[PDB]
């Protein structure tokens, strides 16, 4: 059996954002719930979110970031030979959402798949996107992070209300001249399945309508628990495998789960004080698998970061997975 | 001046074994055939599926995956220590989240290793194959799990003489690893997102929580569609992966094609033009269409009931749903 191989050196070639129109104040989803506004900025870092309309699906922002990303690599639908759609808010148990948006972008015939993991989506898709071009299997790709939560939820959960929001944002992975997508370092914790999830399964729901309805529900406390010891090292391992020191990364781009955690991270990952952090998390919330792409994307139009620079990718999330790189913007 | 490294590992790699599990449940075409004036009959006949199986109310598609993948890790001698990763490729984990993959992970005593679920409708087995298969190669794991699982039984609409009939339940997983010789050929897919609605739920499931009084989704199927594609271009396709493999159809010796539909596979069997002795899988008879894990499971049976040995020259051509396709040459 033959074996092929293609460009060993892969990257970033761009990335493209969509983020929705409505923005969602805190004292917007403070209605129903008496959690205070100042209180849950100062907790999580957040301000704004962004929810999509009801004609928009993950699917819809999914082929828009795209549309943004290939003008940004400033390449067609036609340079493209795959697209991987990581999502966990695709309504349909079937058919993926790749192919429509495949086919909504004019590549209508190029291979694809959705690939879910849990907020770590992102990286697990960077991560294979680039070892298929690696494989020969194709030579640029596009990886989109989308997600519109907003449906899934509940306005009275006070500790999983104020935390997701919708949007989306896509990278064109290419050849490259170096390397620009380090090894990357995943790995998960199923036996903490439970932190973030749904709480009934669709078909239960579906014999069961007069019943409850299902909700996206977050238990912080252990989420965040297992982030602080767990996370550091991951990112040193990243870097590690990248072969480079905790001084030379110039921007981080952790998931958009919390500010206060996310600082915590800066220390115990040794960064440079002036290494850029992504805070996109601010006026966009936590976006699950899209988190990072809009994290990057946000630090890229005000000029935060400079496209070159050195980037520390690491996500975190539901299910209990995590997927970091190192990158050049 | 900054040199990010580059990683590697391993070219070589194969299918270490497979691992199989059907539910226990025996479903007839006449049992189906109790809210359906079909012909029982013209079933067998229009499909070639005689029986199917159906996974009990406590069983799901993740609980199926890890009896799998015990299965499937027996059988290559080892053990949740020597794998480095899973990938799950379902169409039926009714969670929006979390993944299945880490749970069915933690389930097998590998609780840390990495692992994502991906969906590729029925074709999601042949592009996680691709993927398990290059990321060893790049060094990003050694030995992998690669599961199918399905459990459609809760999905199909008992009084759709469309479908009713064909989907199933299942789960077969292999262990893909290192291997003396390629065992894995280069992966070729692609899809037709323009018949994206040829298999599908008709229903949102926000849209259906938000009208709980109103119609529950179901999978449903528009025949003809499906078979006008697959049954005229997976040819085309077999064709490019035996090309992409360095092989001639002569020298196949099992054809896995998706056991989708009967009329179907024996269509592409004659596009395919295999020597008259190649074996090709039938599983569909009893099992029917397990989508994701229909391909590992018909590997499952082919091989032991004997129908193909151990290092058989086999193709494998999934297609289906979001109407995707993924195919690849390796070795049983």
């Amino acid at each position: 059996i033959a074996t092929t191989s293609g460009a060993r050196s892969v990257g970033l070639l761009s990335v493209g954002a969509y983020r929705p129109e409505r923005v969602v104040t805190n004292d917007e989803i403070c209605q129903h719930i008496d959690s205070s506004d100042e209180w849950i900025y100062t907790r999580t870092g957040i301000k704004t979110r962004r929810f999509a309309a009801d004609d928009e699906s993950a699917a819809s922002m999914a082929t828009e970031a795209c549309r943004r990303a290939l003008s940004n690599a400033g390449l067609s639908a036609a340079d493209i030979d795959g697209v991987i759609v990581t999502t966990n808010t695709h309504f349909l148990q079937t058919p993926p959402a790749a192919p429509m948006v495949a086919a909504s972008l004019g590549a209508k015939g190029i291979l694809g798949f959705d690939l879910s993991a849990g907020c770590a989506g992102f990286g697990y898709a960077l991560g294979a996107a680039a070892d298929m071009i690696r494989g020969g299997g194709a030579a640029t790709m596009l990886v989109v992070g989308t997600e519109k939560l907003s449906p899934t939820i509940d306005m009275y959960d006070r500790g999983n209300c104020f935390i997701f929001a919708d949007g989306a944002a896509a990278v064109v992975v290419g050849e490259t001249p170096f390397q620009g997508i380090g090894p990357t370092v995943a790995g998960s914790d199923g036996e903490q399945a439970d932190a973030i999830r749904q709480d009934i399964d669709w078909i239960t729901f579906a014999q069961n309508p007069s019943g409850p309805r299902p909700f996206v529900r977050l238990e912080g406390p252990a989420v965040f628990r297992w982030a602080a010891f767990k996370m550091g090292d991951v990112g040193r391992r990243a870097m590690d495998a990248a072969g480079v020191r905790p001084d030379q990364i110039d921007v981080f781009v952790p998931h958009q789960a919390n500010s206060r955690i996310n600082e915590l991270l800066v220390k115990n990952l040794q960064l440079r004080p002036d290494a850029v952090v992504a805070n996109d998390i601010e006026h966009t919330g936590n976006t699950s698998a899209a988190s990072i792409p809009l994290a990057m994307a946000e630090l890229l139009t005000t000029g935060a970061a400079k496209p070159g620079d050195l980037a520390l990718l690491i996500g975190y999330g539901a299910g209990l997975s995590y997927a970091a790189q190192v990158v050049r913007m």
